[PDB]
């Protein structure tokens, strides 16, 4: 029996997930949609040739007893409301980043989920499903390099639009690093500090770019995360983990090599949408498969969403203060302990 | 509407394809199976929880008007018979390598398909769907290196069983190179010659390993293909194409790097079944999608199967003779021209 | 006419330079030596078969009118005294690191040299002559990456002895990075801060290792320098410079690659004495050649020694304080301006 | 005491060696020169400020009892005559490639040297002193990959002049591979065969380029050597040795890496004169040092010159015949056995 999925929010993000579920992945079907703009939802049902009911809002969609699970892919600030409604309707939910805009919002979700007795919520941190990050996690789990001590990472983007602001470097961009790193080393964040190098000619007058975020974990791991969103040369993710006895490093995306006109070279991606395509497929397939096999979801958790929200807020605070800011995290509930 | 697929031959190969269709890919369902050993087919239906009819033979399966397409994954020498039956029953067919065991067998299939007026047969040369080979093809199509002049490639395997014989290096192993290279450079083979270096200590007394196959295309491209099936260190595919003005090269499979105990290193796969997993998925998804969108298949063709059979026979002849042997190919029909 | 060189200090360092001058390089001869322990100097004259006078002290050696130039390779704290004596005797001088132990000591040398009207002093920062660093400097001079914005570097060592202390990570080890970086980007240091990750199991109880030093230049370049002197895996120098429009990176020392037992790998050096052998040769040959061609030396200057001493002191201060410490540098004299 | 060296032939090659001996290396001096054009020799003495006697011919230079050793850097076909004269005058001799133009000429030299009772002749195959080739030799000597089975190598050049002819690809260019490979694997050549791919647009009508030379050793190692002298992209030497249990490969010349405009890249040299600069220095320093320490030379031998001459002749024969040609080598004398 195919998992029957309703989609809340049919913009670009929702459309891509609908496409993968309908045309690429196994074991599920889109049976319902809703968008703030009903005309857009109807258009999407036609665009993708869905056998799907269009609902005026998420309450009515969630009341459809033929809906087993939902994707929350609406406007970012609206995610939290739908997640809470889904947990109350006892439906599984895949929520695109962010889970909620504040630590308090994530806590509301956490408290409601912990009542359910099983995991309903998976948050869309797709990097955990990227084959490179999976290999890193495997090496760490096997103690290949001894205790991790330091992490050097970078998130670089060729250019950004006029609307991209300083806070977004952490809130929209670094949030992915924020999730993946504490997962990799099984250690929680203690503090963050932001340092601004000289501003790049490639950045608009209002934007502070590049920036360096220094994050320390409770166990003493020191992370220096470079964010440079106008680096011109490409879209580029780098991550190196220095352990006691060795060093592991995320690979480049696969590319044929070229010898030509005095250079030996490989491609660097220009389009961020080409970097993690496979991970988005695998994360949604895991959502489907875990529900079918286990009756509960298995990816990044509501708690991970909480960690990200708390840490993002602290980074933005540090962007403004110039001081080292504490990351104040509640103790992780046994409900979320591996 | 899902494509309704029948499977002819439910051994290890058939089981893997059934698994991908049922659990990984989109747009198709296994509705029927048959195996020489009916008990094995029944077991597979139960193993994979299929809603599928077990037929005693391929004729009865092909007579099921609810079957739209078939996979031919039986014993190698039996492939040809099922392919011919499917073409006569006017069903689309995906045939695992080889299409047929002789040039004449492939010609029988070709002559029958060319009557149909559309392409029914796709042959399982999965390498054409590997992202690395796709990148190579793109560079060549874009004339990045000018005219290809020479190709240096290698197919290496850690060790083989007692039953692996000299002819199999070409028939089972090099056949994949044989298909992919002429596709890459759009040029047909003219001659082959086999040279034996000193025998490896890692090979059994009966096996000639390693070997070098030199293949020349009608256009004058010279290919030197190394086959070494007891190389001990890993499973390894290498391909470098030297053009007039530059050189392109297939990448290593993606791997984190490690600095440890005086070495900077990446993984080499040990298991050949881990090398092309993604390509098998993509090739079958293409079979499904092309039938749905175009009403005809789009992968390697019956003609490609013919080329492989003719070329494999010539290589085996050269293994025995020590001389340069002609690859005698009929002119490619307009039916198969891009 | 060969340059006639006297050596002040015939320990291990002095012996290596004597060896290169006598057995490897062109245009100079060792005509005189002195060591605190006369017996050791005499032994060295015999060991290397020198036609050289043994002097009881540097004053008597410097009074030898057949001495054109001196190497100062004595005990570190004793360097300054010999350098001042040589400048007064108007002899060219190559001084091993450090020029002097304090900013004030380097200033004494600077003030005396600036009177001479030509450059007499070259300081032994050999990295500027390493082919990799030379390539980096060339790219930067040619504006290949636009303005440098950030530098990520590392100085790693397999293990250290019981006597190696926390301050030495900066004074003995990072001093080389300290010299090379400001030279690369033509920008002076403004501040330093030290951050301690969790201590490595590989470090002795008294040693803080690893450490991260964050250095900001007056122009706004941010440098994060990792020092890890018990990394176990090898001796390893890494340097990446992120500019506005691209990124350049120091290469690995040259090594054949190996495919074996499931790994594709290159060597990492274990012995720090194998990393910069060529640079030591080239730096001394430059000392010889510049004196012969220009009548003045051309390498790292007394001023560079001053920068290093001031910066090293500030790092050690920051190691203790945990705060960001200012690097207070006098304005660079026109005497030292390119 | 410096080794007193006379130079026979003061063209471009002789001038470079004179420069390295006079300005770069240790332990020797140029005390005499001769060139067919006396005016050119005199000019060179002035150009390099030598304290050197100009002799009208090699006989008079060799009669100078203050000459300890000679370099033979004259016109290629004239090398043999000077080498024989030097052996008769009992002087050490460094001979640029080729030792002689025919197997018979090399044999004349061999027979005369074997009378001397010690090695006088070193042939200028500088690749044996390149750090990459030295590393390859070390791995092989240590049995890192088990028995060598196959070698894949390439000698590529960006473009050649109008005067460059088909035979020169082997005689001038591949001769270096010819020397280095049999040295690497300690195995002598048995046969050669030449195969011509389609001609490159980059080659002139008279030149066959590229070409592939297949060489088999007596022990059964199979070598495929690609020569492509109009490859446009750079000057490039590649060498991969496939052994029973692993594979070793010559590294790229060291280069910083660059991320810029969608590419991650390293430099490829354009100028062949930049590839082996260090090896030329080391080979001449070895000539000097071995004579001083051992009273006999230690590099590539007169016998190696013989092997090269015999093998080059066989390659040129195969270029013309299209058949596999024998490499007919006399048994190596105990005089030349390690």
């Amino acid at each position: 029996m195919s998992l029957r999925i309703g989609v809340i929010g049919t913009g670009a993000i929702g459309k891509e997930h609908i496409n993968r579920i309908t045309n690429k992945l196994s074991g599920a079907e889109i049976v319902a949609v809703t968008d703030v703009n009903q005309e857009a939802a109807q258009k999407v049902v036609e665009q993708y040739q869905l056998n799907a009911t269009v609902y005026p809002n998420d309450d009515s969609l969630l009341a459809d007893e033929n809906v087993d699970a939902v994707l929350v892919t609406s406007w970012g600030p609206a995610h939290e409301s739908s997640v809470l409604k889904a947990i109350k309707a006892q439906k599984y939910v895949f929520c695109e980043v962010p889970l909620a805009t504040t630590a308090e919002g994530c806590m509301r979700i956490v408290e409601e989920e912990i009542k359910v007795g099983k995991r309903l919520v998976q948050v869309g941190f797709m990097r955990r499903y990227d084959s490179g990050y999976v290999q890193l996690k495997e090496a760490l789990d096997n103690h290949v390099i001894g205790e991790p001590l330091m992490i050097h990472c970078a998130h670089r983007n060729p250019t950004v639009g006029d609307n991209y602001t300083t806070d977004m470097a952490v809130v929209d961009t670094l949030v992915h690093e924020i999730d993946v790193l504490h997962w990799l080393v099984n250690d929680d964040y203690e503090s963050v500090q932001v340092i601004y190098p000289k501003k790049s000619k490639n950045a608009l007058p209002h934007l502070k770019d590049p920036q360096i975020v220094v994050i320390e974990t409770k166990g003493g791991i020191v992370i220096n995360a470079e964010i440079y969103v106008n680096c011109k040369y490409g879209y580029d993710i780098q991550c190196e983990i220095v352990g006691e006895d060795g060093i592991i490093k995320l690979p480049e995306p696969s590319s044929i090599s070229l010898r030509k006109e005095g250079r030996f070279s490989t491609d660097i991606l220009m389009d961020w949408q080409r970097r993690f395509v496979a991970a988005y497929d695998v994360e949604i397939q895991d959502f489907i498969d875990s529900i079918q096999k286990k009756g509960e979801v298995s990816g990044p958790t509501a708690w991970d969403g909480y960690i990200a929200a708390v840490t993002t807020d602290a980074c933005v605070k540090a962007q403004e203060s110039g001081q080292k800011e504490k990351v104040e995290l509640k103790e992780k509930p046994e409900f979320y302990q591996s």
